[PDB]
């Protein structure tokens, strides 16, 4: 199979763009969907790579990079509310891969 | 105890052959078992001296030297996403130590 890496912390502050990576080990990132969850249990920010969820800020953008075999979560307009965990999320032929989570601070 | 020596940093072209190697300063090499690590915190890349764990592709490969007391992590056919800081480890009888870290960069 694979992992998913992720650095566990960015920061930022409010007004400013933020990008949270996740790099796949093995495989190409493109060969599966990947989802973003933020962290009650994690809830849906992204899905299918790129999709917000209904109630999901347009500030929230998933993206791919084949590259550099990594997905990318980029909150722009950052809020305070924004302060979370972020998880990014894929899969294995059935099996799901989780990243190890990235804390967003939000400073201010 | 001893001190593990690895290059700053290594220069290669995707899809080339690189060799990042680790010299342990005092004792033997075969005596204990070899980390490779990627680096978020440290992955391991290679334990047991030459052994992947699940998700790190096949063109990762650990080897050991007797004939200059050292462990070599060799990757074929390079990618960007390679590019990191990547440490050896090994143990003296309880304690452990870590390589001083080498730079990949994939050049073009």
């Amino acid at each position: 199979n694979f992992m998913l890496n992720q650095p566990h912390s960015v920061s930022e502050s409010p007004g400013k763009t933020v990008t949270i990576s996740c790099t796949r080990s093995s495989g190409n990132i493109a060969s599966n969907y990947v989802q973003w969850y933020q962290q009650s249990a994690p809830i849906t920010v992204i899905y299918e790579d790129n999709q917000r969820p209904s109630g999901v800020p347009d500030r929230f953008a998933g993206s791919i990079d084949r590259s550099s075999n990594s997905a990318s979560l980029t909150i722009s307009g950052l809020k305070t509310e924004d302060e979370a965990d972020y998880y990014c999320q894929s899969y294995d032929a059935r099996n799901v891969v989780f990243g190890g989570g990235t804390r967003l601070t939000v400073l201010g």
